[PDB]
């Protein structure tokens, strides 16, 4: 079964090609990571898929999406996520960690706490930044305040220290947020980058901030573990060929500088789109950045159904399948699709405690 | 749903009829718990079930089945269960636990170690104790040693300050392991008891050891807290009604002693038996003894099988349904359980992090 033959990239390897995508919890208190954390991805790990890779995690207070997002702004912070790690990698799964900032979308609701922007006089909110002065809409509604030269350095220095604490705590593999209209997302659209500076106007403008981050964070990211990111490739904004055409022009710089894989999504830049929803719908897209940047890709959405992950991968749309939300209805999912695909003694996809029983 | 009404026992009430029963684990050191075992249980606790009951958990030393048994035999060892209880009650779950002495099945390997009684010259085994000097026979052929006046007062003890220890601990509901050919069910059983001293030969000697057990431990054991047990009413051996006559008439002992509810099981006590597994074949004895001994009742053996745990319940055969095995391959068996049962908001069975995500 090709779902559960390992993955090779720089040193690390994964004991089959099952990613768990980040998949924020909003449980954390002022960025701090609890036992919520600790239990959920322990749990995860020990399941037996063969990479973890934990939720957005902010870079800067006023990255995170909401009041409860994880953040790595301090060495605190980052000292936190010290035992998770050390758990996920005694059940032999990979820790990964995505860092973050929101941008335009930042200071919202927990979804089953409204979803939307926070309230004026909300005291738990704050001034969120974008590239430009324009608002998300719809149930993001506030205008972001504009960035600054100094406001772009601050943000990339942040995510250099958050990538630094991130290595030094042991994570094995980073991805980058450069999805999901998030502040890395917003720098490269046209629909909310209208800067005349540096960092807006042109192709290499706008990509400026996604690859000067990059950079950045290669210094302090060991050259032996992959470094990836996410990053919409379309919109389904009725721009796609064109927008597809300049996002794997932009992957093929991530490549050139030193990106091991790109987990390819949807912009979500902007609310008024027609996104054509089904199962394994991603994967045409990635598997066209994937020849066409000839980089190794990700991808999700639908990937539950074992045979579909299975499918993906005989056909070399996809390097390793995502699968997200399976994971939160059953963590032992990756047993699960072992005993669907017909994996060999497949309970052992468990640990003993469990796998022993069983069999 | 009759699986998803809540159930109250004295002051405890459990937000549905899901038991998740003792199922040992094999990863403690020298009796200590660990990550391991606060992590698998806190994540079962968020999985959904009304009551989780901790794996049998040794009252001594010499009453582990294995090296790799929990133990409580001393304040330390209580005190570590005491986060893994607190996780436990956050996720909305009653924490209980299994008090136990294994008896003559005692010092044999973890199941993925030959699950067997430990070779004479490995450092790792014991010697095993019994109502008398007779061993099980098959795999575990060790003869254990035939216990003095003061081991069965030392041991009784054990049982009092293991119960004592649980209810510091926060533990909210015990269960006594007098099952499974262990030491209390070893002492029912007249293959096991060949005593003619105050605890052998007549049906008031060997219901003696645990009729005083239970009486010792209400001493020390809230009034206000389930009390229970787990007992094996028959052996399968030829001899079924006279041994559940006999098993019975215990049981009504037990309820008139303080029992509040019984766990109804299988000796065990000796190989040479032929027991008829099947989904839910504990259904129908199980009820006999809730009937005629006027007691609640749960039992186990395949009702994984959600509509086989509905349908045990909407007959009166069982008050809580224990689902073992399907817990280890899925901890959040109890939401697949709402979704095929078709409870409304199915999803919300499981904690917001994961309710909103999955509605
Ligand atoms: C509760 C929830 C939280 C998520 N959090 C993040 C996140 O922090 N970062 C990110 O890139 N994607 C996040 N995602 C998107 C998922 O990684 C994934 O792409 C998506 O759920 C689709 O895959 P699936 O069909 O397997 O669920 C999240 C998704 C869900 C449902
Ligand atoms: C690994 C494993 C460990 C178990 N440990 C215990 C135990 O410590 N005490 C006990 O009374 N039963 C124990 N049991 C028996 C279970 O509680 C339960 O009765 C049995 O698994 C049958 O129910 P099921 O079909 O839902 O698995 C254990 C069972 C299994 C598979």
């Amino acid at each position: 079964s090709a779902l559960f033959e390992p993955y090779t990239l720089k040193d690390v390897t994964l004991r089959n090609r099952i990613a768990i995508p980040p998949m924020c919890q909003y449980m954390a208190e002022d960025g701090m990571i609890n036992d919520w954390h600790h239990v959920h991805l322990a749990g995860l790990a020990r399941g037996g898929a063969g990479l973890l890779v934990v939720e957005a995690t902010a870079v800067a207070p006023e990255g995170r999406i909401t009041p409860g997002c994880a953040g790595i702004w301090s060495d605190a912070h980052a000292q936190a996520f010290v035992p998770v790690v050390q758990a996920i990698k005694a059940a032999g799964s990979v820790p990964g960690i995505q860092i973050a900032h929101a941008g335009r979308k930042a200071s919202a609701n927990r979804p089953w706490e409204g979803d939307d922007h926070i309230a004026a006089d909300d005291t738990r909110g704050w001034e969120t930044i974008a590239p430009s002065a324009i608002a998300f809409g719809a149930h993001l509604p506030k205008v972001p305040r504009e960035m600054t030269l100094d406001d772009i350095a601050r943000v990339k220095q942040d995510f250099v220290d958050a990538a630094r604490r991130a290595r030094d705590a042991g994570f094995e593999w980073i991805e980058l947020h450069f999805a999901h209209g998030y502040l890395g997302q917003s720098f490269f659209s046209e629909h909310s980058n209208k800067r005349t500076d540096a960092y807006g106007g042109s192709f290499d403008n706008r990509s400026r901030f996604l690859l000067e981050t990059l950079a950045a964070v290669r210094e302090v990211w060991p050259e032996n573990l992959p470094l990836t990111a996410r990053f919409g490739v379309l919109e389904y904004d009725g721009r796609d060929e064109q927008t597809l055409e300049e996002s794997i022009e932009l992957a093929r710089r991530f490549k050139a500088g030193g990106l091991d894989l790109l987990s390819v999504s949807v912009g979500f830049t902007i609310p008024d789109t027609n996104i054509p929803w089904g199962p394994a719908f991603m994967g045409p897209i990635a598997e066209r950045v994937r020849r066409e940047a000839k980089l190794p890709v990700t991808s999700a959405w639908g990937f539950g159904t074992p045979q579909l992950a299975e499918a993906a991968l005989q056909a070399n749309q996809l390097d390793l399948v995502s699968v997200g939300r399976a994971h939160l209805a059953d963590p032992h999912w990756a047993y699960f699709a072992a005993k669907e695909l017909g994996v060999e003694k497949a309970s052992w996809t468990l640990p003993a405690p469990y796998a022993h029983a069983l069999e």
